DNA sequence: CGACGGATCC
DNA sequence: GCTGATGCGC
DNA sequence: GGATCCGTCGGGCGCATCAGC
């Protein structure tokens, strides 16, 4: 089945109008998504932060067009060392941030090129690209650890202002989150063990699912789709990209979109409006 | 990771 | 410098 | 004997490195 996102809600329930608006998308290579045009549409979007995962490229490679975006002009770049193909993020502000950090804890050592953090003046913003369970689950162990290491070092965020945690978290947390639960309970982005650290990053931290607080019983909408074997035209996709939000940002929530049309990558962006 | 072949359920 | 094969991970 | 379950299989994408010229 097809999926239409609702129309945009800017208001939040107590009338506050949105304030701000944030786009999360995992690209799939930076570059590629740009020569694809992706770039043209975050300029449609126009949000006041953009946060993107699996840039695949070291800040140096950047290309000119990234120069050429005056309502983002506060740009942080994330690699990894030895890696640089791989992973990578970045946060883009129409505003400059209070306080920029990388990594969850070690990144002077691990240098993992996968969290950049932001501190803003009602709140932190996280943004994540989580690491993959891999075919045959062979790094899942990694990831539950990485997980663990996670939700704890959310926890210390979360003791001053609230959080938004934003990015690809690789884990559809429910089978009302994919397309073929049964099929993917052995595979990466489903297993008993990535749901149930999800779980916990919701309970331990606390946070909320923005989108599904919203929308509690919608099916098919998916943030990731296969490039392979034409799953996106079928909608044959995983909700893995997602807003995540301190309990005391609730009443800021408008909405929390999925951008199905918006092409360039295998996902698709998510964007989110809050009043602050 | 979805498509597919083959086994199982009533 | 440039292409395309191969490797590797998503 | 249609629906469901389950294990196996082939493989689209982006980017690095390499050989060759
Ligand atoms: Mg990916």
């Amino acid at each position: 089945a097809l999926y239409e996102d609702p129309p945009d809600q800017k208001t939040s329930p107590s009338g506050k109008p949105a304030t701000l608006k944030i786009c999360s998308w995992n690209v799939d290579g930076l570059r590629a998504w740009i020569k694809k045009k992706g770039l043209d549409w975050v300029k449609e979007e126009a949000p006041d932060i953009l946060c993107l995962q699996e840039t695949k490229c070291s800040e140096n490679k950047l290309p000119a067009e990234l120069q050429e975006l005056p309502g983002l002009s506060h740009q942080y770049w994330s690699a990894p060392s030895d890696k640089e193909g791989y992973s990578g993020v970045g946060l883009l502000s129409r505003q400059c941030p209070l306080k920029v950090s990388y990594g969850i804890g070690e990144e002077e050592h691990d240098q993992e090129g996968r969290v950049i953090v932001a501190e803003f003046d009602s709140f932190v913003l996280v943004t994540a690209y989580v690491p993959n369970a891999g075919r045959g689950l062979v790094r899942l162990e990694y990831r539950q650890r990485w997980d663990e290491a996670f939700r704890k070092f959310l926890k210390g965020l979360a003791s001053r202002k609230p959080l938004v945690l934003c990015g690809d978290l690789n884990v559809a947390h429910e089978e009302i989150d994919l397309r073929n639960p049964k099929g993917n309970k052995k595979n990466a982005g489903f297993t008993p063990q990535e749901r149930q650290g999800f779980g916990e990053l919701l309970q331990a931290v606390p946070l909320a699912d923005s989108f599904r607080h919203l929308y509690p019983n919608t099916p098919y909408a998916y943030t990731f789709w296969t490039y392979m074997m034409n799953a996106r035209s079928k909608n044959v996709g995983w909700r893995l990209d997602y807003f995540l939000l301190s309990h005391s940002l609730l009443p800021a929530l408008c909405d929390s979109k999925i951008r199905s049309k918006a092409l360039g990558s295998d996902h698709c962006p998510i964007t989110l409006y809050l009043a602050l």
